């Protein structure tokens, strides 16, 4: 059965106005701004930018990639196809 999310779970986040994205639960570093309650920081592959998100915007890679794991237009996005397939938990900074 599913546990609650957590730092290196891979994902596509669902945005308003954009595709869902391949995207990863990103730990808090010491020091660093925290999220709001009940949000978790989702690190953008791709873009490398990150925003605070909700569980109903967050969706396994692995049962809906096939869905959402194809090329698209927007800037980042098959750059962030080819970071979560091939190095999902490397330093983008």
């Amino acid at each position: 059965m599913p546990h609650a999310f957590k730092p290196g779970d891979l994902v596509f986040a669902k945005m308003k106005g954009y595709p869902h994205w391949p995207a990863r639960i990103d730990d808090i570093a010491d020091g660093a701004v925290k999220p709001p309650p009940n949000k978790y920081p989702i690190f953008f592959f791709g873009t490398h930018e990150t925003a605070f998100l909700g569980p109903k915007d967050l969706f396994p890679y692995d049962k809906s990639k096939d869905k959402y794991g194809k090329p698209n237009k927007r800037k980042g996005f098959n750059e962030g196809l080819w970071e979560i397939q091939n190095n999902p938990h490397a330093s983008y900074s």
